[PDB]
C-alpha cells in the first residue's frame, strides 16, 4: 500500500510545482507541429492521476516509468534551451530527486 501512496505524493507534488505547466495536460498535436509524428508514446501528469485514482498501476515502478516517460518525450522534442526544455529538466531532476529519497 505504501507503494501507491508515495506515488500520490510525488505525483501531487508535481502537478503543483512551478515547472510543471507543460506537463498538466496532454500535449495538443494539431498546436505543436511535428508532435504528433515525432513521439510515439505521448504522456502527461492528468493522464497519470487518471490512470492512478482508478487503480490502474501494479507497482510504484509503472508509475516511475510513465514519469521517466513524460520526460523522455520532453528530451525527444524540445530542445535543451527551449522554454519547455528548461521546464522539463527542472521536472525530471525534482522526479529523480524526489524517488530515490523514498526507495
Ligand atoms: C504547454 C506546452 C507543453 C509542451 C509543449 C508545448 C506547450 S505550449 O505552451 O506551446 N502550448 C501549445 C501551444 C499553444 C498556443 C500556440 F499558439 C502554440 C502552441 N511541447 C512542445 C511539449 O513537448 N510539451 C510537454
Amino acid at each position: 500500500h505504501s507503494d501507491l501512496t508515495f506515488c500520490e505524493i510525488i505525483l501531487m507534488e508535481m502537478e503543483s510545482h512551478d515547472a510543471a505547466w507543460p506537463f498538466l495536460e496532454p500535449v495538443n498535436p494539431r498546436l505543436v507541429s511535428g508532435y504528433r509524428r515525432i513521439i510515439k508514446n505521448p504522456m502527461d501528469f492528468s493522464t497519470m492521476r487518471e490512470r492512478l485514482l482508478r487503480g490502474g498501476y501494479t507497482s510504484s515502478e509503472e508509475f516511475a516509468a510513465d514519469a521517466l516517460l513524460v520526460f523522455d518525450n520532453c528530451q525527444t522534442f524540445n530542445e535543451d534551451d527551449s522554454e519547455v526544455g528548461k521546464a522539463g529538466h527542472i521536472m525530471r531532476r525534482f522526479f529523480e530527486s524526489r524517488w530515490e529519497e523514498f526507495y
